[PDB]
């Protein structure tokens, strides 16, 4: 029993974190085989990054893996990431993939400073392609990931904090999530929405954990629920969402559109002083997969 | 910016997790130097554990570290933990300590099944000496820990789930936290209370992160605040608590008894539909140390 914001064990990623310094700028890099990946803004001092990199050489990059200095033998840019070829393959390289995630999906973040891991937490990619992380100066180059069997799927590299305190970054191919750029502009997070399928998944987790007070005998139609969703700035629920919630609905015996009638009531009436899984708000940062992981 | 339930990077503990089997019972053990620590209930089939262990031999214990079988060359009991001496020292043993924690303190939990780590999360030791974990059948022997510089301070080994779904266990010397025993009885979690110094720490974290709506111009006395605390089932605030909150009060310029007047108002009036650090409840599972870790 119980339901926590649960990250993947971070060891396989800890063994890949290094420190990258260029000039007076230090941040984190990801060392996989003989390449170190890091944000290209490490080379900054409205820049043209192609010009900035042409003016650099391998010896301008200091890469440290714990106590060991790695010798850079090549450098190149891939979108907003720099690839530093080093003369040593990381012996701790896990089986890995570079995957790009969808808004509404979750991942673990290994926050790192000066190449040294500091902490691990779970995050969701918001509909507006920001993440509500916890990051300080020096955290750039920290990565987000999921782990399946022995395989690390890297999905996020940290680049910046926006004015509202939320975070923006790239996939590991250097392509930003969302309409953001690695320069100082007035860019800001756009309007957001609540991830409906995740709220439903979390209500199923609550039922599995014995919270039942919000249940009722009613069912709704998909169309009528989506009318309520749009009033409350919730994403539309699709038939694919209903299908994805199938296992949790079978586990609890509560049909998806039955649970949707509960969510409609919670949206229109609130909780009347009660809580669900220790929260007085509707939580939307757990996917159906996340619930089954802790509540099979 | 941002504030998350943030665990310590779990790699140093992942390398210590093994599978212990006795008879048909499997759970997790902690392998440090040439000893594997695990819950003594692995030897059960109102037991007398001294009798149960006298009837066992080394060959009754199967210990597997990933794919490698470790040969047990000695067995002994230490309170509610079994110590299995093995013929190989763990080459991945970190610098470590066995520390016992206080109610109100926090730690990271590496949930494990069949000797294999599944997830990492942060937990607090409740005033009633339970933890609100996330644990399933097979999770016994999972451990809780904090990490400081290179040193893992192990503080918790998981033994059982109580009827309300919360969790109970021992320190790594085998001594239970709280009035619990490793037998089936009608034991249940006792009354709990809210950890006041942690709520205050989290209000300081909120201010550091730009949430200021609950602040006011008033201050209270310690005695008058503690009258309100006892009405709302909050722990008394001590002068030592006030001293511990010193750094956060200096960082924000908000005196501790100034913030106490805010907490009094929140307790008496609620939040009027507003939120603090993404919560509509007063959070008490972050220590002052946890706040400074993410909000220096
Ligand atoms: C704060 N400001 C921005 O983060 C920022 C804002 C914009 Br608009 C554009 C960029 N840009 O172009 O990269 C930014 N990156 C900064 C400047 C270039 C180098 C990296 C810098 N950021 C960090 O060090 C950082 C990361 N995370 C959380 C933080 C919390 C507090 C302070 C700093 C950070
Ligand atoms: C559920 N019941 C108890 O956990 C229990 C309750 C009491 Br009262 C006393 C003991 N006792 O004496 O050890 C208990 N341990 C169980 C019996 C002895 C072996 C270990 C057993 N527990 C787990 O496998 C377990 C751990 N965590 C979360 C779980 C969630 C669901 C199912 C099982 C667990």
């Amino acid at each position: 029993s119980g339901f926590r914001k649960m990250a993947f064990p971070s060891g396989k990623v800890e063994g890949c974190m290094v420190q990258v310094t260029c000039g007076t700028t230090t941040l984190n890099g990801l060392w996989l085989d003989d390449v170190v990946y890091c944000p290209r803004h490490v080379i900054c001092t409205n820049p043209n990054y192609e010009d900035l990199l042409i003016r650099k050489s391998n010896h301008n990059f200091l890469v440290q893996a714990g106590n060991v200095q790695l010798r850079v033998i090549g450098h190149s840019m891939q979108n907003c990431v720099l690839k530093l070829k080093v003369d040593t393959a990381n012996p701790k390289t896990p089986k890995y993939k570079f995957v790009r995630i969808q808004p509404g999906q979750t991942f673990s973040v290994l926050a790192c400073y000066n190449g040294s891991p500091s902490g691990v937490y779970q995050c969701a990619m918001r509909p507006n392609f920001t993440i509500k992380g916890s990051f300080l100066n020096g955290s750039c180059g920290s990565v987000g990931f999921n782990i399946d069997y022995d395989c690390v799927s890297f999905c996020y590299m940290h680049h910046m904090e926006l004015p509202t305190g939320v975070h923006a970054g790239t996939d590991l191919e250097g392509n930003f999530y969302g309409p953001f750029v690695d320069r100082q502009t007035a860019q800001a997070a756009g309007t957001d929405t609540t991830i409906t399928v995740n709220v439903l998944a979390w209500l199923y987790a609550a039922v599995i954990n014995g919270d039942r007070w919000f249940l009722n005998r009613f069912t709704t139609t998909l169309n009528d629920f989506n009318l309520v969703a749009m009033k409350y700035n919730y994403e539309p629920l699709t038939q694919d969402h209903v299908d994805i919630l199938g296992p949790l609905s079978a586990q609890t015996g509560i049909a998806v559109l039955d649970m949707c009638a509960s969510l409609k009531e919670l949206l229109q009436n609130g909780m009347n002083g009660r809580t669900i899984l220790g929260s007085a708000l509707l939580e939307d940062e757990f996917t159906p997969f996340d619930v089954v992981r802790q509540c099979p």
